[PDB]
């Protein structure tokens, strides 16, 4: 073989230096080449359900300039889990051939990607947050206020929200089955790793929650029940995936009323983080190899954490991470803007960290901390090129 | 109508800098006056645009840049500068390069592409594998079939000798370079460019470095400027009159500012004769001429340098010189928002980027922050920073 192109690692490798956020983190059979991932982040830009241009644009630029995984944002699994009618999904076998085109972009640049499968519950068919943090999509403009589901009859926000339909035990089989299918289609448009979506107020997380899950049938009323059909989806997404493929779950350590005195008086129990460590364990039994660790979503009074503080919730994934050591691989989120940051979580021994925001402001983000850092992180050759 | 807008990124929302206002040329306005200047990528096969292209420049176009030019692309299968350059000569190059366009109207955001033959200079490497060395043809490489104005390499023991052009050559590459047009047309471009620059096929007839022939195409100003004349007299003649139409040229060999070199090369492409070009490319329906300079010679690199506004001079004394008879864009080093609106504040109609852009596909944000003004981006890059 004659005129051999000089072999390159992936963009994201640590070329020189020797931090440990751009050191390789290997599960399972993937290998990344550094431990900063693009958090999931919403697009608003899909219809029914499909990635168009917008995503493959998007996520591609990213993907050019190297993060050690790239997880793709909240993908529904039942049409309608959809946050909003603009959110990407995995309920349709057509959804799988656009999809595929993101990965095979990411692969010709021998990048790793993933995707967050997702169901919103009571919080589906809400508008983009650009029109409001919080309103439905009427019927009108693509919506379904009509047919959203979670496991209680209580709507997000009263005079807000619709009042959601409740699931029945067959309706739970259903959803189920339906993870693990959209599950087995995200296989087949060939990601590298799955991410369920346990977090943030959306349908799991009610469950989770006593503030939203009133049920007193097998799935609520005590932690056991409670935590059932994640643990159940857990099992039932690891039985149909290959088990090379890493499985993620994102989880809100907490609803944030432990840690106030009247809203603690008001919502008496909620998800906590002391619950959350019990699960982390469950979790690292049934398969799930890395928690990705944010907070909020449940009520008004409890918002997704998206705030504008530096690593505001590092402290949940270190008391996690200390709890469970190496038998869980643990993710901290939120807020982690700078590599000096970014390094010193992981130094801390938290094993990756993600950025959300911060990509879709600097696409560029990890040269930017590289060059923090002090040291040297391939991107695309091309990109490369043009720093001469 | 219930349940019902917002400006194409790229917008001054607020502030009132000159460089992000608009500019109107024929048929098209873009929204600011900071263009993605084109850069090549080096990643094609046979031609053809592919995801990298489409990834790289809707990453950028999200941003907003004025005008959007895409990469040297040739408008004949020889006249690629590299294996991995775009094309444009074959039909089937156009649906690759429509998806981009798709994506880039989708934004309400503008887009050019650049035409492109490189003359002697073809057939290279890409410039990681080498600045300028041959792409033999067990890498995808023509080297027998490279052609010029004169039977003279690029660099002597480095490039292979180029065939000369024939007239009945020269009546082929004047079609081939409108039938590109007219792809072009057809894939959705808002805007042309005619690349005439940085030593190329174009070029190579305006230098007499390069150009030795004693038929009409030699000897003479009027004979060296001729095919560029023709061409831009073809292309005008084959695509919108709405269309705009721009020309980059190199403004110098930079011979005539060295003694020594003058004495080398007594005849040369200079600063005067650029001048004079401006004007007649004006005449023939030129809205626009974009102002780099070198390629020519081994002692006349293109110039891609490391200072700032490096050859904003040369932009500014053709400006000068031509007044409202034509648009001049400023190219090469600026890479701050302060130089930038310094640029089109002395004069200069437009700024373009090419590197920086790479660097940061946001720069126009960027510059928009140093200038203290409100630049607007996609809806969802906008709301990343809630
Ligand atoms: C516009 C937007 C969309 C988001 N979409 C998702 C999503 O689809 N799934 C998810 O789990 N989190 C989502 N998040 C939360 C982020 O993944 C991330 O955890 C949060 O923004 C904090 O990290 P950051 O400071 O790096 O942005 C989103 C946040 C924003 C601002
Ligand atoms: C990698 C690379 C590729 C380029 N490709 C082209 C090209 O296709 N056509 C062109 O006219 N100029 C090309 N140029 C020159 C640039 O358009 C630009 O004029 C030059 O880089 C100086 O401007 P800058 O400082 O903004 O990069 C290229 C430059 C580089 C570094
Ligand atoms: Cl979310
Ligand atoms: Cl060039």
């Amino acid at each position: 073989s004659y005129y051999t192109p000089a072999q390159v690692p992936p963009a994201g490798t640590q070329v020189e230096g020797s931090t440990k956020l751009f050191s390789p983190l290997t599960i399972r059979g993937v290998t990344f080449p550094n431990r900063l991932f693009l958090a999931p982040l919403c697009q608003y830009s899909a219809k029914d359900g499909y990635a168009n241009d917008w995503h493959l644009t998007h996520i591609g630029g990213i993907v050019q300039r190297g993060p050690g995984l790239a997880i793709m944002e909240a993908t529904a699994v039942q049409k309608v889990g959809r946050i909003t009618p603009q959110d990407l999904g995995l309920y349709d076998d057509g959804h799988i051939e656009p999809l595929k085109r993101i990965t095979e972009f990411a692969h010709s640049q021998s990048q790793k990607i993933g995707i967050q499968l997702a169901h919103a519950g009571r919080k589906a068919s809400a508008v983009a947050p650009w029109l409001s943090g919080n309103a439905m999509a009427v019927k009108e403009v693509g919506g379904w206020p009509d047919d959203i589901v979670a496991p209680s009859a209580i709507p997000q926000e009263e005079g807000i929200n619709a009042v959601p339909k409740v699931l029945t035990g067959e309706d739970i089989g259903v959803l189920k089955k339906d993870w693990a299918e959209a599950a087995k289609r995200a296989v087949r448009a060939n990601f590298d790793a799955i991410e369920i979506h346990a977090a943030h107020g959306y349908l799991l997380h009610q469950f989770l929650s006593p503030v939203s899950n009133r049920r007193t049938d097998k799935y609520g009323g005590s932690f056991e029940n409670r935590v059932r059909i994640l643990l159940e989806i857990c099992e039932e997404v690891r039985a149909v995936i290959p088990t090379a493929m890493p499985l993620l779950v994102r989880i809100s350590a907490t609803d944030w009323f432990e840690f106030d005195d009247n809203l603690t008086k008001e919502f008496p129990e909620s998800w906590t983080v002391a619950q959350s460590i019990r699960l982390a364990l469950l979790l690292a039994d049934r398969g799930v190899d890395l928690v990705d660790v944010s907070s909020g979503g449940i009520h008004a009074k409890s918002a997704i954490a998206i705030r504008s503080g530096p690593g505001y919730q590092v402290h949940f994934a270190q008391e996690i991470k200390k709890a469970v050591g190496e038998k869980l691989l643990i993710s901290a989120v939120g807020g982690i803007k700078t590599g000096a940051l970014a390094e010193e979580v992981v130094q801390s021994g938290i094993d990756a960290v993600q950025a959300g925001r911060w990509f879709q402001q600097n696409p560029g983000l990890v040269r930017a901390f590289a060059n923090e850092l002090g040291v040297k992180v391939r991107m695309a050759t091309q990109i490369d090129w043009s720093f001469e």
